[PDB]
DNA sequence: GTCCGATCAACTGTAGTTAAGCTGGTAAGAGCCTGACCGAGTAGTGTAGTGGGTGACCATACGCGAAACTCAGGTGCTGCAATCT
């Protein structure tokens, strides 16, 4: 995989200097300048979605770090990008929309009808130690 | 939808606020490439199980031949009798 990205398929060359740069990100800000077409903003949000241009690559910089950081989800720590990625994947856990099926973590035959009513599982074959984040975490 | 016409400022007459870069010695933006660090990507791998087809060995079958066994053919004398003498 490496001889054939090094010898035959040169895609961290420049297509126009014929330097060459150590990842992919280099090369495409080294096209947005040092080959450059005439357009006023040479910088744009990588991302998805996203439609945003930038003058300076300081300001991409900052447009990725404050719209785009990319979260693990408090309860699940399955990663996400940005504001909307968070509150897109917390439907999931919420109690109110998904009227989720109850059941233990480790015990194959629990089928518990309300939320309150599996907590007496957690409290008595298990305790209130290594319980699910998801059931324990009433944060709203 | 359109009608009147009041009305913020559109577009119209002159009176007074903004850089650029010179002498310098200088630290300030905006920057570059090698390097290091973890997350994710490319993708062949590591046990483990279902199926199939090959190979060996057998026995079952007929059909031709091989020897078996049963029952009746065949040899040869002579005890007894009859033809020729
Ligand atoms: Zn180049
Ligand atoms: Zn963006
Ligand atoms: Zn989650
Ligand atoms: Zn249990």
């Amino acid at each position: 995989r490496a001889h054939i990205l090094s010898v035959h398929l040169h895609k961290l060359t420049c297509p126009h200097c014929n330097k060459s740069f150590q990842r992919p990100y280099r090369l495409r800000n080294h096209i947005s300048k040092h080959h450059d077409p005439e357009v006023e903003n040479p910088y744009q949000c990588t991302f998805a979605g996203c439609c945003k241009e930038f003058r300076i690559w300081s300001q991409l910089q900052s447009h990725i770090k404050n719209d785009h950081p990319k979260l693990k989800c408090p309860i699940c720590s399955k990663p996400c990008v940005g504001e909307n990625g968070l509150q897109m994947h917390m439907i999931i856990h919420d109690d109110s929309l998904v009227t989720k099926n109850w059941k233990c973590h480790i015990c194959p035959d629990m089928s518990f009808s309300r939320k309150h009513d599996l907590l007496t599982h957690y409290g008595s074959i298990h305790t209130e130690e290594d319980i699910p984040l998801e059931l324990k975490y009433k944060i709203s």
